[PDB]
């Protein structure tokens, strides 16, 4: 199995979102990586590229003979992601105490969004609940209108899934020097507050404010934006450093001398109605030539159906092709034990199977 | 150093965004971590918050003796941390190569947004360029309007620190096997592609568009968005289930067989007229109550400066008070080896008496 994470073994409760996107990265890099699923919905070789890099197992964990089968595959097993309400795993007989007792070198990595006790502990919550308590949601879109969900990638992903990787993984470096595992508690609450520091940061020191749609980098500012072009399509701007300004407004046609400055606020109106004027007087392919191997910090905005045809996307292999969809390849790379094309989603296997390989 | 990295050694080269963010993390989870700037920036004591958890040293790494000066600091550390652009550190002689000379154990960790090679390998850049190039940044936002920029959380924290930090620490793990250090190649293109692989997952089986505005996570639904209350805040309601759905519309008092059904998309804006004029009825704090303890995921937004006052934002220490405000304690937390709060930037201190004390 190639990757940087070969040899590790980890044992994936099903569930949504952040729990499995974490899975798929052990497994993109190499790890070992078994998913028990409920019996009670499996209907043969799923269609969820998520779900790459895996073996699937059935397993009613209800009953008495579906706990010790499990409880038998987390003794051989380095780690444990289990991402249900606290509580669930405890009364299951899955707990982190009843798995330290089959295997004090697990690590138990619990993935929520409120945490593992407080108030909000118990109630259901998707993304845009997770990050409308700590500021997030309310920083992003227009300053006229309400906020708008940035996917579900601040609180599922960023902050979730990858604080749940960086814990696990942290977890296995320290287990190199005491030789026992530990508990990760992962939320998205938290992940997603580390993930925004630096507006924590830059609010602190007053280059930050509450309002939304009024900042260097959230669309107030005309140099970090996006730009409607004559075709209806959009450029994205990001022309931050004076050098990189400069060299945008050359190409835009605009002599700096009739432009208010760059970072003059109270002139900003006039300032972005004269780029707005000038990106729109041509098509978005045009400014894509215009600024190609320029530091001007504009570039086209792809939509997803055209990701596949950008050169430079394809030149580094950044996607692969599978079951009529592209997929993202893994990320990052590694110079000598180098991942490899995810695995897809494999027909069901039985528990005993996989208790006999791993030995 | 109280954490799961303790007596990790980490160099970090300085920059901005991403690599610094990193640097931030492992620091916060106790790793040693030693920031070279150049002397030509270095006035007081840095009041970027994200410098926390650090030694900072000044060295031309032009001259020969602050080249040399380097070498011995990478040659004693475990992680080296650059994010400049691809050549940058080979011509200062920094390269991997010469790192590779003097510590074979060494793990290089170079954060870009294009990577380290293709044509748009040179290209300045920022996040929302990153974003653009592959579909994320065509995705956010509302339907009759361009894109927004969800600050710079998906491009240089999400899609980038996040998979530098899960890059160094697998290389840690394949390490511990094989005595070798390697390469990360952290590009912010990468990361980000796997961070939104649910959405390249969903439009494979025909459950994404590339539609702006018309998808189940970007604002489209009625059920997966925020909504403006009579005071003009904002709430969240994120009740993509049936279940959390019925429940809220119980508490906003509507009797379900008067409204279209929930996942009829032809008829969501008939549905978003009904639940906003409901949500419109009463103030966000009034939703927040009636919520409370409900499944109905529904969540008052709040600002960056309200968050200090919410329960269960308290009870967590999800936060700690310093410098000008507030910031977020570290994450994931550890059961047994737990970080602690983080350490306000130090003062530039000499390369030596870190060399003294690292032998
Ligand atoms: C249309 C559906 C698909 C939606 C796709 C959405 C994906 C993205 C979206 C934007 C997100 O943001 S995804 C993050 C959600 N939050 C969390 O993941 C954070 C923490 N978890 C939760 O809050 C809950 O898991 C959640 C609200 C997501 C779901 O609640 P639930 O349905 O009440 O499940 P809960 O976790 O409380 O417990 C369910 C358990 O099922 C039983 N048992 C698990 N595995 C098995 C098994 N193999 N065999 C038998 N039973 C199994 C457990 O016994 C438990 O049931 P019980 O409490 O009734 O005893
Ligand atoms: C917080 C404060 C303000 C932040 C403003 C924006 C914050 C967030 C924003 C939204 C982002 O998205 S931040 C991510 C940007 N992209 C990358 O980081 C991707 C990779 N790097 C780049 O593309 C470039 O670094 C960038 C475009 C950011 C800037 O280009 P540059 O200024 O030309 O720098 P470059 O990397 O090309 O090389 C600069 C180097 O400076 C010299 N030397 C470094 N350390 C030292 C030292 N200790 N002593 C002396 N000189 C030093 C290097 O020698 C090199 O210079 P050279 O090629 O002139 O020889």
């Amino acid at each position: 199995m190639a990757g940087p994470l070969s040899g590790l073994r980890v044992v994936e409760l099903a569930g949504i979102g952040p729990g499995p996107h974490a899975a798929m990265i052990l497994g993109d890099l190499g790890a070992d990586v078994v998913r028990i699923d409920r019996p009670s919905s499996v209907d043969g070789i799923s269609r969820d590229a998520m779900l790459r890099n895996r073996r699937i197992v059935t397993a009613d964990l209800k009953s008495d003979q579906g706990l010790e089968l499990a409880l038998k595959l987390i003794a051989k097993a380095d780690v444990l992601i289990e991402g249900y309400r606290p509580g669930v795993t405890e009364r299951l007989g899955l707990g982190p105490e009843e798995c330290a007792k089959v295997n004090d070198r697990l690590i138990y990595a619990r993935m929520t969004g409120w945490g593992q006790t407080g108030p909000r502990s118990q109630q259901a919550g998707h993304d845009i609940n997770y990050i409308s308590l700590n500021g997030i949601l309310h920083a992003i879109g227009r300053g006229d209108e309400r906020p708008v969900p940035p996917l579900n990638l601040v609180g599922d992903f960023g902050g979730g899934s990858m604080f749940l990787l960086v814990g696990i993984l942290a977890a296995l470096w320290e287990r190199q020097s005491s030789g026992k595992g530990q508990v990760v508690d992962a939320a998205m609450v938290d992940g997603s507050s580390v993930l925004i520091q630096m507006m924590w940061a830059m609010r602190a020191t007053g280059m930050w404010t509450d309002t939304r749609g009024a900042n260097m980098l959230d669309g107030g500012a005309p140099y970090y934006d996006t730009y409607e072009c004559a075709d209806g399509r959009y450029v994205a701007v990001g022309a931050i450093e004076p050098q990189f300004y400069a060299a945008m407004l050359a190409g835009l046609g605009l002599d700096a001398a009739e432009l208010p400055p760059q970072n003059d606020r109270a002139r900003w109106p006039e300032l972005r109605a004269l780029l707005t004027e000038a990106f729109a007087s041509h098509d978005r392919d045009h400014w894509g030539a215009v600024f190609a191997n320029s530091d001007a910090c504009v570039t086209p905005v792809l939509a997803f159906g055209e990701v596949h045809n950008e050169p430079h996307i394809i030149e580094r292999n950044t996607f692969y092709e599978a079951n009529g969809g592209w997929q993202p390849m893994p990320a990052p790379r590694f110079s000598r034990t180098a991942s490899s094309q995810p695995r897809p989603p494999a027909a069901t296997i039985d528990i005993e199977a996989v208790l006999t390989d791993w030995d």
